């Protein structure tokens, strides 16, 4: 396992929030990332379709020596995490359960909100994951379909972002919650807006931050942590390479290695 | 219908902070706790002695159907975690690694402080654990030998507690850290005093809170979570039963089931 990498898959660029947290909290691990930008968004797609696309990305990642797989996309995790964990022998870490687990840790009232794409919310995976750990939690799940697009295409228009965040969170402002799970790869970029809308009494949970610590926990439990003092990461996209590189530099603050890929493989 | 329990061992009553977090974050799991109050404290004891006492507690807990073992005592974990993980087939979760992992998650500057007993600090297990994950972290480790006794015997004397926390943390106020790991079972009981001494720029991590989520992560990864909607927990002590019951009631806010036990079994 000394040369093995962490495979990371996502529907596009959003997953860079997850990749950044793995790079920060597990600095000796090597990332091999694939974003299916050509078919993004997955949010409005059927479960069957999303599962087929995710398995195509897994086939691509299998060309590398994987020690573990992270499904960075909440929509993809909702639709295929169980299928992947059954199919693969390596650890498969999704972004939903780590967020639910962290919500249980920070809630004082046992009342949790979660926002995400229509696919993520309709799967009801967040409520199911939360109840598996604690049946006596009240979970309010709300789809916010306009947010990911807002993050990728209108983020500089602050007035527009504020209005869209206000509209998306109106249903939750009416509910009694003290914790909110950002159940979508893109939402960390809206954290400030969200906090302003919900208030100081609601603790925000990032899927990215919690998934990296969950991965860390599992790799160490399994005794497979890397010891590389200066790893390098590789990013792949099915869409425009220049487009991905540009957003990435904006989100990360630096340039990354990006290459094109065609799915299905071979 | 899976009847296995989570074994929890500690040097005494301090481990109730860890037990309370497991009960809160994993409400379907059943706890079987043993505190070696008759030989507490472990902090000033030799590593060989602590290892021997911990293995006696494990022999006691093995009488129950254990699905996992939590070493709630930071001093005991420092001295015996490796030995336990090698000797047992069930998952053994100590309180040190979860704290280090959480510190990496919250630090922005990569400068972490940790406090604990002399035994915990002398083992240097915190620095080793932190560096295993990230070699480029600066770790400041300081023993605070008087704090656990302060928590057990002088907590109502606020002027005294403030003075003892001030003296214990003086060396860390001189260091540049943005995160502090409470590397002892008793320190959550001093969180307010510690926050006041270090300021709002230092995020304080609880070993109990992080160990419970680490346990949760591992039980679910292994597919062994309980589904019990109303479990019951049992506590055992090698010291005075009435004394344990009294402190427990003060710390938890309610009474618990406590029985006496003799080690070695
Ligand atoms: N990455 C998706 C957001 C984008 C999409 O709809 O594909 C998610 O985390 O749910
Ligand atoms: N339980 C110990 C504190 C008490 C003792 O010294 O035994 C620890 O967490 O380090
Ligand atoms: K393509
Ligand atoms: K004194």
């Amino acid at each position: 396992h000394k040369h093995s990498v962490i495979g990371v898959l996502d529907s596009g660029v959003g997953g860079l929030t997850v990749a950044s947290e793995i790079i920060r909290q597990l600095p000796k691990e090597s990332i091999c990332y694939i974003g299916d930008n050509e078919r993004c968004p997955y949010g409005p797609r059927s479960v069957e379709e999303v599962q087929s696309f995710v398995f195509e990305m897994v086939e691509f990642l299998k060309q590398f020596p994987l020690k573990a797989l992270v499904v960075a996309c909440n929509t993809a995790a909702a639709a295929t995490l169980a299928a992947l964990q059954e199919a693969l022998s390596i650890p498969v870490i999704g972004v939903i359960h780590p967020g639910a687990r962290a919500a249980i840790k920070v809630t004082k009232k046992g009342k949790i909100g979660v926002i995400g794409t229509v696919g993520t919310i309709q799967s009801n995976m967040y409520e199911k994951a939360l109840h598996e750990l604690d049946t006596y939690l009240k979970v309010h799940s709300h789809a916010c379909p306009t947010l990911a697009t807002v993050v990728e295409n209108r983020l500089e228009d602050t007035a527009y972002v504020t209005q869209q965040v206000k509209q998306a969170l109106l249903p939750l402002t009416k509910e009694d919650i003290d914790t909110l799970i950002l159940g979508c790869t893109h939402y960390p970029l809206l954290e400030s807006y969200i906090k302003k809308e919900l208030g100081e009494d609601v603790t925000i949970i990032s899927s990215a931050e919690e998934t990296a610590i969950e991965l860390s926990t599992i790799l160490q439990h399994k005794g497979i942590l890397a010891d590389n003092l200066n790893p390098k990461h590789r990013f792949f996209t099915t869409g425009s390479v220049s487009s991905f590189e540009h957003i990435a530099e904006r989100w990360l603050g630096y340039q990354i290695s990006v290459d094109c890929v065609d799915l299905p493989v071979k």
